[PDB]
């Protein structure tokens, strides 16, 4: 029956507004109080006052953001229905690689395709601004806002978005999982509420569900750039450190 | 209007059953089946540091637990239609007071069920632990026992959960004025409750508003207890 799922849908709004300050209702007004646009080496020194080397200042700069973004999707994991029960090995599985599927979700909320809302909102930062740095970290955010701006599109809601959002960290088809029927069978529910939230929030987006689902495989494949590239970053300069919370992400 | 309380009562009883799969009526059929831990012995059978495991499994259900509590905090009558940030707030601190009420209905004297009621941890096998555990649960044996002592069904305890839940006195309500107003229905719901399901027990309603002052004591020492539990993953403690 609908209300079945209705209610599930509601409940986990409800949640997702409750664990992420800053929704895709809430950037895309700040996207079209201003905020504070840096577009070149000075404009982040203003950025200082305002709100070690640029480019490496800023990538430990998405890595504390992301720290905390990690301790956002745990709050909303466990608001979902059945993940508190299922085994514990397999929530922290869940979350290992639940997590980035979901934050560059979340990072298209915050984009356009001219660049990307920072601290809170309170700042932009160019697209072409973020090409320009050192050699590893000049291709750091790139295929997000190709990917972003493809996603975008969709036009999701913030509704729909949690939903989909428990979709993918309750997935069953990741590495080191006990019990896989549990979550598959929470997932069937999930799919089953999202299906009917794409036709009654989107009546007109036709095979929405299916050009959504369809996304989850642009997302793995833009995951698998950033652990690679990650990864050499660690190479290149050793003096950098990581939150043990991404390690063990990573 | 003594058929609207009647009807509180009665919306918030059978929401709280959905809710909690285990309730006291059967926790008290199943106490007088289950598999009994009562040396160390019979643990790494049932299982099938130590005082360190039997502790972070008390935190695996604990936070089952708060996942029930706020599906059933929902039914509460406009409990919804709060501040979605007021809600967040009375959830937060409530959940505690809740957890040792329901701790109770699991109780006895001797010990407590376990695994959903499959086992039951002798008492004495709790208290025979290490300094930092050895004494962790014997506060909670206390209250139980003075608690279970009213002998509350889940009739009355359904409407005294809720009642905890809106204490509109939380630090960092936005808009106390609802919330207030909720409990007060509740409150008089507990009283018609209370005086129609033990019309013997005099005062009883009085009686329990004293044990919450109790829970008060029992969740703040608890507190105190889980940060001295701090001088002994990452993603894992993140989750609790
Ligand atoms: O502080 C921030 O919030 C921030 C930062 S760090 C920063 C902020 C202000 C001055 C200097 C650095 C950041 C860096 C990049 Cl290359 C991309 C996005 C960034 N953000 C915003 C952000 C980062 C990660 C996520 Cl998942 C979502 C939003
Ligand atoms: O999972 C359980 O059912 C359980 C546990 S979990 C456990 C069981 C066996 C070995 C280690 C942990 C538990 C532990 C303690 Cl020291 C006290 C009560 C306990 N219980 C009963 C319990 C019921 C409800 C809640 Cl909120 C918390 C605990
Ligand atoms: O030991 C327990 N909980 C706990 C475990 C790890 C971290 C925080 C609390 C426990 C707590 C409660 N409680 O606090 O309402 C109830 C039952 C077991």
């Amino acid at each position: 029956e609908s209300a079945d799922l209705r209610a599930l849908a509601k409940h986990l709004y409800d949640s997702y507004i409750k664990s992420f300050p800053l929704t895709k209702a809430k950037a895309r007004a700040i996207l079209t109080k201003s905020p504070f646009v840096i577009y070149d080496m000075n404009s982040l020194m203003m950025g200082e006052d305002k709100i070690k080397e640029v480019a490496i200042r800023i990538f430990q700069g998405c890595q504390f953001r992301s720290v905390e973004a990690v301790q956002e999707i745990t709050e909303y994991a466990k608001s979902i229905p059945g993940f508190v029960n299922l085994d514990l090995n397999d929530q922290v599985t869940l979350l290992k690689y639940g997590v980035h599927e979901i934050i560059y979700t979340m990072l298209a909320s915050l984009m356009n395709k001219d660049g990307v809302l920072i601290s809170e909102g309170q700042g932009f930062m160019t697209r072409e601004f973020l090409k320009s740095l050192r050699k590893p970290f000049g291709d750091f955010m790139e295929p997000k806002f190709e990917f972003a701006v493809k996603f975008n599109a969709l036009e999701l809601d913030d509704s729909d978005l949690a939903i989909f959002i428990a979709v993918i960290i309750l997935s069953g088809d990741r590495p080191g999982l006990l019990n896989v029927k549990p979550i598959e069978d929470i997932q069937d529910n999930l799919l089953q509420a999202l299906e009917l939230q794409l036709k009654l929030n989107h009546p007109e987006s036709s095979q929405l569900f299916a050009k959504l689902l369809q996304k989850m495989t642009d997302l793995r494949q833009i995951v698998t750039e950033h652990v690679q590239l990650l990864q050499v970053i660690k190479k290149t300069e050793t003096d950098m450190s990581l939150h043990p919370l991404l390690q063990e992400i990573y």
